């Protein structure tokens, strides 16, 4: 809703592995450190969809700012190894790259497009902002 607190899906719920919880981690479905996301069965009514497409263009959630910002970023590859203070020297996967502001703080925010969400954002800083696409997620059914 916000747009700050990861996916909501069916019964289950997306975010970040940085970002994550023990408890969340423990009982997850999928993961993939690499690509910097779970996936976790959650007791609740998903009201989130998974977008189909290969839109280039869309609009995330700035939380430091609280503003919208469009943006159109590049497709989905494997990018540069930097280190953050949660994590190592390591390089990500499915990684989408933007122009646009970010901060630390701002991690877990969503990327949507009319056919809906598309990533979430995983890091960024000094005018550059990188999400980790989720596009092949869409288990809409079953
Ligand atoms: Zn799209």
């Amino acid at each position: 809703g916000p747009g700050f607190g990861g996916v909501f899906v069916g019964s289950f719920k997306i975010i970040n592995y940085h970002l994550a919880t023990i408890e969340e981690r423990q009982s997850a479905i999928y993961v993939d450190w690499q690509s910097d996301v779970l996936v976790t069965p959650i007791a609740a009514h998903g009201r989130h969809q998974i977008a189909r497409c290969k839109c280039n263009t869309g609009v995330y959630y700035c939380r430091h700012r609280d503003k919208s910002y469009p943006v159109c970023f590049e497709g989905p590859g494997i990018q540069w190894i930097e280190q953050n203070e949660y994590y190592p020297a390591r390089y990500q996967t499915n990684v989408l790259l933007a122009a646009g502001p970010a901060e630390a703080g701002d991690c877990g925010g969503l990327l949507v497009c009319p056919h809906g969400v598309i990533g979430l954002l995983t890091a960024g800083g000094g005018g550059i902002v990188a999400f980790t696409d989720i596009r092949n997620l869409l288990w809409l059914d079953t």
